DNA sequence: ACCAGACACACATTC
DNA sequence: GTTGGGATTG
DNA sequence: GAATGTGTGTCTCAATCCCAA
């Protein structure tokens, strides 16, 4: 705010950060920008970045008036000269549509349209045919007295941005979001060499299956985009993850399209985690039995997760059918306890959760509405230091919500010496003052696991006296086996009776939901160590 | 935290 | 004359 | 009719402004 080219200091910010750590990942012509921006003068950097920052690429004079940068057509001029903007760019119809108003539209192509009133995008479908090639301004309409400028530079801008975050899903309003205190970030002292990528090589791997989503989400025939995607595993976790990641949502798009055949062959290229699960129903969609029950079989001598086990556990007996063989007998498992209710008649327009809460409301119990949200803020504030660890890798700039290596498979282990230091405070004392002083530190901070808005003052030290420790034992425990896998399934509702200092947690189901299967997963898990759990049926 | 997951809801299918 | 979606704002 | 499987709608800062309705 108090700086009118905040945007362009933000930038340039960027850039001397680029410089900085990623020197030997640039190339030669990507050099040369950064080098000939700096040289610029001050109100045609301005200019430049407002155009790389707004959503097009394309221009209008008259959309790019600003106060600080003055006059733009002589701003532009710098940049017209080294051809990173172009005045009289070609335009398709459907690019000039986006320019262009509406009424403007109806002039130009008057003689080609009716006296009837049809909306922009259905006069942009009639035209389309009739206008099929692209042509310059002048070409489209000589009367045209606006310049339109086209950005071209933007790619070169997108892996700048791409190697400042370690993603492009961030842009650059964090700096501003940032500024103004709408996002408060933890602020991870990390080395002055660390790194969002290592190396180039994988920076274009990250872009090349990136624009691979995006052909696929324009509707490009998979047939091609398949052989666009790479035939051996990437060398880089992070980029395995994605092209197996990319992998399983093709094998989504064909199975849906009822091409069962091309799902499975696809589903078993991948290693996302419930992609050979997918494989096998796929299998059984094509009415290929004998093929899904070796693999099931194979699946439930060594399953991925408890998740494909349960999964397992429907498709093995339905195969077996299918198949010559007898089901063996699925005897369940022990069952949590179980509490109804008479479909009680609604107020007015209300949810079945917020309603239970109310009728569960008690002098001594208080009841609470926090799924997930409670247990992952406890175990978020406990292992603050843990989660928040200047492990060489974790951090790599600002605005950093979580550790970049928090899906990683030994996220545990490169801080297991801090987890066993903080949940070691579980079992002395200092627990329930460790987690005040966090709360009262670390309030707002973005965080992977703290739900701030919901974890009031009262909820708080209302479960520090009743949640036993040992019992935040075995919950923290059991999301270190696996977070993306454990950070919900979570039931609904918490119920405190703080006087006598006992919890009961319950998840309501009204007349048009059941049980998932992680929640599922998770009632099993508190029954077996003897956890107050039920699930209220309404 | 690296391009959504999470959940409640709702309507098919299959012995 | 009003309303809603989206983009450009900080 | 149970047990299942699959398929939807919703939600990521908030006041301003241009444009389509």
């Amino acid at each position: 705010l108090p700086e009118p080219f905040y945007y362009l200091h933000n930038f340039r910010a960027v850039l001397a950060w680029i410089g900085e750590r990623y020197a030997d990942l640039l190339d030669d012509q990507e050099r040369a920008f950064i080098a000939a921006f700096a040289e610029l003068p001050e109100a045609s950097q301005a200019l430049l970045v407002r155009m790389v920052m707004r959503k097009g690429t394309l221009f209008r004079e008259g959309k790019l008036a600003y106060a600080e940068i003055g006059d733009t057509r002589a701003a532009v001029q710098p940049l017209l000269a080294l051809g990173w903007v172009d005045a009289q760019p070609t335009l398709e119809l459907a690019q000039l549509f986006g320019l262009l108003k509406k009424d403007e539209l109806s002039q130009l192509f008057r003689d080609h349209l009716g006296r009837a009133n049809l909306r922009k995008d259905a006069l942009l479908e009639r035209l389309q045919p009739l206008f099929p090639e692209a042509r310059r301004l002048a070409e489209w309409q000589a009367d045209f007295a606006e310049p339109v400028y086209e950005l071209r530079c933007m790619a070169l801008c997108d892996r700048l941005r791409l190697m400042y975050f370690g993603n492009l899903w961030q842009d650059w309003s964090e700096f501003v979001l940032a500024d103004l205190g709408i996002y408060r970030y933890e602020s991870v002292e990390f080395s002055a060499d660390s790194r969002g990528f290592r190396l180039r090589a994988d920076v274009d791997a990250y872009l090349h299956l990136f624009d691979c989503r995006q052909r696929f989400d324009l509707g490009e025939p998979l047939e091609e985009l398949l052989a666009g995607l790479p035939g051996e595993p990437y060398a880089n976790p992070w980029l395995e993850g994605r092209r197996v990641k990319l992998l399983f949502q093709f094998a989504q798009h064909c199975e849906k399209q009822r091409d069962f055949d091309l799902a499975q062959r696809l589903y078993r290229q991948s290693s996302h985690p419930g992609a050979r699960l997918r494989a096998i129903r796929s299998l059984e969609r094509g009415e290929r039995f004998a093929e899904a029950h070796a693999l099931a079989r194979e699946a439930s001598c060594a399953p991925e997760s408890d998740a494909e086990r349960q999964g397992l556990a429907r498709l093995l007996p339905r195969l077996q059918g299918k198949l010559g063989l007898p089901r063996q007998a699925r005897a369940a498992a022990p069952e949590i306890d179980r509490l109804d209710l008479c479909l009680a008649f609604p107020s007015e327009p209300c949810s079945v959760e917020w309603a239970v809460r109310e009728h569960l409301e008690e002098p001594g119990c208080a009841v609470h509405y926090v799924e997930n949200g409670l247990i992952n803020s406890l175990f978020g504030l406990l292992c603050w230091e843990a989660i928040f660890a200047a492990i060489p890798g974790a951090f790599f700039h600002p605005f950093h919500s979580a550790p970049a290596d928090l899906h990683s498979a030994d996220f545990r282990q490169r801080r297991a010496a801090l987890f066993e230091a903080c949940l070691g405070r579980l079992e002395d004392g200092s627990y329930r003052d460790a987690i005040r002083c966090r709360y009262r530190d670390k309030f707002g901070l973005q965080s992977p696991f703290v739900y701030w808005e919901l974890l009031g003052e009262e909820l708080l030290e209302q479960a520090l006296d009743c949640l036993p420790a040992a019992h935040l034992r075995a919950w923290f425990e059991r999301l270190l086996e696996d977070i993306p896998g454990n950070r919900a399934g979570l039931p609904d509702l918490i119920q405190f009776w703080p006087a006598q200092r006992r919890y009961r947690m319950v998840e309501v189901k009204g007349p048009g939901d059941r049980l998932q299967d992680n929640q599922l997963r998770w009632l099993q898990f508190c029954r077996e160590r003897e956890m107050p759990v039920a699930v209220c049926y309404v």
